């Protein structure tokens, strides 16, 4: 119909809710389930979709061998039915790569999907389901962006993209999109250090994307947009509640402005909802490995440097494995505020179970209630001895 | 378009003609169908569909094994086909969870989904397929639904819940939503004395829910909803004549106000359509196990505690597994009446047959018809041995 | 929209050319594809589908032993896109039965399933996807129907039925529907001694049916109805070129009103397109068994007890299965004329091929062409020897 | 809507970027994947699908033996959802045959298939999903057609057919058809000695299409179509640049109209976008072989004898089997020019690959870009070895 437009802030989170889980692995054990990683959740104004980087294989297929390597040519963005599993014959494609975003801004859909070598990556920006714009890669080195929804306002969907080091400065730049064309882009700018697939979510007019500091950070760098006025700006999560992984133990202080140091080289993509005392972070539980997670309302975490839990609700336990997670939320659901949402990946497989050559995911994604529920763990369900 | 009002009475009700049936595990012994329990159906004004708890696997699955158990994160509400089986590919996941009730009210469906652990489970009403209220559970033992569909009368559709001891006093709640919102909710009234699994209809303006007092009663409770003024009554089924699983022989008169002692802590889901002479019982043959299914022509049963069959139809033999039964009838259907129907769990796996390591159904479902049709007797026709 | 009338006459028929192959038993051998036998295929206003009665079991599931057996509880009339295979994820259920017709009226489409045991069985009229009358066996002996596709105009649709002996004189009824509800019966009328499974078309407001006549009858039974007077008369096909099966051999002279003796108690259905110099007969090739198929021009085949053919194309060599076989037209296609349309059943599996338990079938069908074309002949296409 | 007019001419082509793929032969190893060949594209004004003739089976099911065979009862045009692999579940059957073309006039879209015996073949036009007209073979040998998308212009679609000898002089005829009607043919005009396989695009009411002589050239001969005043010519690609296969070397200078001489009776369907200066050939990298893919910017190629290429993209690397490839292009897109596409198939099995006995192919499809892309290559992916 018309533009989306942010004009509504968060409902108070007391708790989550279960919202959906595809129990893809369980179900791919005797059904042609495809192999994926990478996995969101996005909606249109009438449907949400769970979405995922496909392998170009099933699970139980020979193809799946090798599953662990993150670019190919047999890669493509997919979408399927919420809490349906990724299905050779349900999965529509929404394009072709190894690396994607996608959002709706109210009148259509916008994929990107990135492909190509390393040092010759190209972005293609889709609109209404045919290619629009071509991006090459800039730093020539592995073109890639958020693994999760973009957001829309009127019109304009910004999309962060990073290409150059994961391991060193890197170039990452803001791109404003209208109706699949480029009205303007800008270099990161602000305090972030590093940044790398982030999540965002909007509110009352403005974007807030928690990424992943690759190289030196253990706290997350945030960016907030103005899609408006098309700017932004960027800074780390004040809160000593560390939330990338693998991290050091959280110490009493944190850091606004610079990466906590303790681990080099590496994290997880996560995602947090900043909003005054209303504010909850997702992390893994061990410090060491994608394993276990929980949300801890963390107040103020945004901007206080002293910020401890004042609550929390475990998601998946310690002893299940978990990986990327991500925001989003429906834009286009009922009410007086907009509910917020995640999804984390489960990951299957290797590297960690190595019995089997393939590695894969299952979903699980909750919302937020203004009620205080009671808490169940959701973990993939699958019995790796199965497979083998 | 408009809220569905209950405006009509329901047709006479001289046989009971085949309305659908899916054959699921005969057709699962060799094609990606779901293991289901639990099974239902519900219409919406252009579609009648099949419901059912999934247990996120197929039944040749290796995960089957161990889906005799009730609750945990893998299972489902899931809708598919009239009369198609429950496949991986066709069935659609209206929410996450181990207990359900779903109804439309004219212009959308609401679906209920409680999950969580025994001691701290709670429902998320879905409205128009997207999450709207949730409720904790309240007495911290099990919160549990219908397990067949709701009904709605002017946006008005009662639920009732149970949470508590399944073998004692519990606490029974009757909700009343619309549009997904709580409008009002009430404490059991009457002389029931134990609720569980109500089944039930409506008809001019007055919904009745024939249920399962799993503590006492052989007898079954019936609750009476009036969705206008939000108020209701309970009572038991007057008539000798006994419906529950297990139970004692039927005596010459039985009881109106309290349970016919004989068997405790054990029942099956089960209804009945309570109009006066035009009035039909279901229950399985045995009186020891889910075995064999009848309908038998009580005339006054509700009021009549020496009433007796004057007809009936044989549904499944008593050579043959049968297992839940419920009510429904397509409100949206042209006609001066509505048409009851109902359908039957056809239970296979263990714990009867325990040959195999699973538990699953498929379902048969039955309309009421004015003629005095031939009847035929309706298994689940799988053979066991197939599946060794 | 508005019920379609039977306006138009038949198309000149010059040849036959390829209209839908689905190819089932071939795809079967490895895809989940139910088991069949009775096909037809019917026209909606915007799509033309395939029909048949399932088995209830896909090909290579272990439950297709013994479908070689008619009635079951496990049959249903199913439908699916024109040349597909009719698998268990794209077939849709029109109602439960072993034994059907189906047709649509303009508006909305009417199928009729019979179900029950021989001495007991009954039809359910579907109207709009939903039952509205129902109609008990009156001899008490198999109350079957067409095994093709009805015919309407302007809302009345009229339907043969038997019931009764197969091997002797049975009651044979004519029932008139308008939107599922029965405005009148008759009792046959005319010369037919027995009828089986008519296979109609309509033009001019007339609807001519070719049965069967089990009993006796080499020759075919026709039925002329009249649906507007809502009368209808029966005669046998004049022409010594003799249609059943098995048959004697072809006389010199046939017999216009009487049945040609020389084989009793079998049959198998069959169809003509009965238009003057413009006429064409439908027959397997051996007189024997349901091998081969060709159809042959026979001007005025009706009338003309001297009549013999003019032209012919082969559509099954008579080293290949054939079976049944009926008529059908898009009668919403464009144009001055009704382009005459028919299938064949290609039976595979048991009695013929005995060395794999179960029975199935593939479709083939043509319509007419004004044209002269080539031909090629079509067989199921399988290799037995692969299931084994 | 209206029928499309093709107003628009070609975009700036400096470079293609990967539009669908559907990794069919990695994917059908374990899924219900149908064995196809000579594949395409075809867009219609909401939705771009895939194109292919199916052989009948699925390539894990037995009957896949044997499929390297071309002309059979049991191939058909199948389209399916882009970069979907063509599934037994998700294919939509468009008529039955082994040769076809197929394009939307803006309104609705025309199918063609041929099908027969190799001297008594004939073509069914299908409109709107409708056989509408039929064509006998006229030179009685291997009436056959495009094997990819004709093309509209305000009702008005040519296609080229050809009957007759392959490896000799052959009677080639361009039918004008709307509606599905014929509204003229022709006799193949110019200086083309064979015609073949014709990939054709439009642009600014013009319709080109790059041929395949079998006979004698290693260039392509062209043919241009007025579809106003239907009326066409022909001619050779001018180019030095050989871009049939098997062929030659390259030579310094090429010949406009006759075949350049040096492989005979043998050739591969291709394409070619000729606009000038913005003029890209395709064509296999290997001389010998169906082996590699690249795309050339041979500036004025059609006129110029001794242009050679000024820039190149490689598409499948010549380790990797190619095959056929023909053009297509989104006519409603949003846009001042049409972005040119074309498909690559990439066929797998024998007779290169003969461990396995069947013969099939996956797709690869790109469209043009203004920015001057990072080139991948795109191969199928399949590890023959896994079939074994
Ligand atoms: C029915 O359902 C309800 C609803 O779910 C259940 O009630 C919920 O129960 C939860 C489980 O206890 C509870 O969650 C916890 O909340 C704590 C906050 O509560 C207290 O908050 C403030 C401040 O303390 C108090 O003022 C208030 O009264 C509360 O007591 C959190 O602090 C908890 O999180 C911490 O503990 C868990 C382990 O239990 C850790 O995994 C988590 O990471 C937090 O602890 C780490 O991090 C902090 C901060 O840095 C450190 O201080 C601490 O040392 C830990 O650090 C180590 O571990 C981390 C992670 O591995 C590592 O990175 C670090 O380096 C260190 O090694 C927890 O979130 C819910 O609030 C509560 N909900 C409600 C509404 O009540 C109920 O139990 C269920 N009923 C039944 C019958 O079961
Ligand atoms: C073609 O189709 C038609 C249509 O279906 C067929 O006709 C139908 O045939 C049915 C089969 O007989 C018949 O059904 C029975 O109806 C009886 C009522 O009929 C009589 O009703 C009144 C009162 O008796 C008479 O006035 C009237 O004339 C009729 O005679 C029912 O009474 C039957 O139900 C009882 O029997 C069956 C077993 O046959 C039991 O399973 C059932 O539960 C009922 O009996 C138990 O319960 C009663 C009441 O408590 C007890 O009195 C009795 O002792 C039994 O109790 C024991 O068993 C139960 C269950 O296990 C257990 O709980 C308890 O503790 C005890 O152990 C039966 O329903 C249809 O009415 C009839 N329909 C029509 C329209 O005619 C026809 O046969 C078919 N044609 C052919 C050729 O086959
Ligand atoms: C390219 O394509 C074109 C188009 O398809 C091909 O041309 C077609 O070729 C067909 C094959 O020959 C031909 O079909 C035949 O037509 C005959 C009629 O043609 C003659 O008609 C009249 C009258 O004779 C002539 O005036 C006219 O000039 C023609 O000559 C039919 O008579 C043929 O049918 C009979 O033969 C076939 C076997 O060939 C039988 O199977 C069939 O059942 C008919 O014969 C039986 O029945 C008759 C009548 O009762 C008996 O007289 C006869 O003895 C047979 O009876 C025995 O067998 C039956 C069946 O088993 C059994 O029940 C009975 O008891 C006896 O045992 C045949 O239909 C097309 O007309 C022709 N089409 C056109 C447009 O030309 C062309 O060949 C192809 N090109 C190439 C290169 O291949
Ligand atoms: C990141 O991405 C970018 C974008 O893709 C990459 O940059 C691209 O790199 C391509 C790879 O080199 C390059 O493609 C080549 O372009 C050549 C034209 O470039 C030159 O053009 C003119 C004229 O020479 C110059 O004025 C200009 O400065 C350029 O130098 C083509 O000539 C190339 O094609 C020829 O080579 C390839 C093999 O490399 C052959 O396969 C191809 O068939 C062409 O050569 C055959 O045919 C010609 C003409 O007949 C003959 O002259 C020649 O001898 C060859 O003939 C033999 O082989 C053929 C085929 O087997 C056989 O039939 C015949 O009989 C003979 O045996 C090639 O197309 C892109 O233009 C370039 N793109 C851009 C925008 O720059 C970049 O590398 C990537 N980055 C990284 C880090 O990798
Ligand atoms: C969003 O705002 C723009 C004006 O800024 C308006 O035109 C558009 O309709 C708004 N969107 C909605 C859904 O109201
Ligand atoms: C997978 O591939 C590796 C490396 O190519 C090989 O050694 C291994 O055995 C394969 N695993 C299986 C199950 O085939
Ligand atoms: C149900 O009754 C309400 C008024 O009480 C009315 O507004 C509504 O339209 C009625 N529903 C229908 C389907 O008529
Ligand atoms: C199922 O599980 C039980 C208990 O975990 C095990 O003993 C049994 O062998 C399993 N059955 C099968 C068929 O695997
Ligand atoms: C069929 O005839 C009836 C009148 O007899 C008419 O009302 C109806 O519209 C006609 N159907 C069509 C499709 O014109
Ligand atoms: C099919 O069933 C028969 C009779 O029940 C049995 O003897 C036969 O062996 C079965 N065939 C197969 C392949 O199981
Ligand atoms: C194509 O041109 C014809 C007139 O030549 C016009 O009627 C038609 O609408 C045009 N098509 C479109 C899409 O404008
Ligand atoms: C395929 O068919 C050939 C020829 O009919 C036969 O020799 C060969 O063994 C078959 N291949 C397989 C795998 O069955
Ligand atoms: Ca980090
Ligand atoms: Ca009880
Ligand atoms: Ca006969
Ligand atoms: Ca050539």
């Amino acid at each position: 119909r018309d533009f989306n437009n942010l004009t509504k802030g968060l409902c108070t989170i007391n708790s989550w809710h279960i919202y959906g889980k595809d129990n893809a692995v369980r179900i791919g054990e005797d059904s042609d389930v495809l192999v994926t990683r990478e996995p969101y959740v996005s909606c249109d104004p009438d449907e949400c979709r769970f979405y995922a980087l496909s392998q170009g294989t099933t699970i139980r297929g020979k193809h799946s061998n090798g599953t662990i390597h993150d670019r190919s040519q047999y890669r493509a963005l997919i979408s399927w039915p919420l809490s349906s599993p990724p299905t050779v014959y349900n999965s529509r494609v929404e394009c072709i790569g190894w690396s994607s975003t996608s959002c709706h801004d109210g009148k259509t859909r916008m994929s990107i999907c990135i492909s190509g070598p390393n040092n010759n990556a190209s972005a293609v920006i889709w609109y209404n389901r045919r290619p629009v714009t071509e991006i090459n890669t800039w730093a020539r080195n592995i073109l890639r962006t958020q693994e999760s929804e973009c957001v829309c306002h009127n019109g304009v969907c910004p999309v962060v993209f990073t290409d150059g080091s994961a391991t060193g400065p890197a170039e990452t730049r803001i791109y404003y999109f209208k109706e699949g064309k480029i009205l303007k882009w800008e270099p990161l700018a602000g305090t972030a250090k590093h940044i790398e697939e982030c999540s965002c979510y909007g509110e009352r007019a403005e974007i807030t994307c928690t990424c992943r500091d690759n190289w030196q950070g253990s706290n997350r760098p945030v960016i907030r947009i103005d899609p408006v006025a098309m700017t932004h700006t960027s800074q780390y999560i004040c809160s000593p509640v560390l939330t990338d992984n693998p991290r050091p133990n959280d110490p009493t202080v944190g850091k606004c402005n610079d990466p906590y140091p303790g681990n080099n080289n590496n994290g997880v993509k996560g995602f947090s909802y900043l909003d005054g005392v209303n504010t909850w972070l997702g992390r893994t539980i061990s410090i060491a490995s994608r394993s276990g997670y929980e949300m801890l309302k963390v107040p103020n975490a945004l901007t206080d440097d002293k910020s401890k839990p004042t609550q929390g609700q475990t998601i998946v336990l310690n002893t299940d494995w978990s990986g990327y997670s991500g925001s989003f939320m429906d834009y286009w659901a009922e009410g007086e505020c907009y509910r917020a949402c995640f999804y984390v990946e489960l990951i299957r497989g290797r590297p960690k179970e190595d019995k089997v050559w393939w590695t894969s995911n299952s979903i699980v994604s909750m919302c937020s209630s203004t009620e205080f529920l009671g808490q169940w763990d959701w973990p993939d369900g699958a019995k790796i001895e199965y497979f083998l």
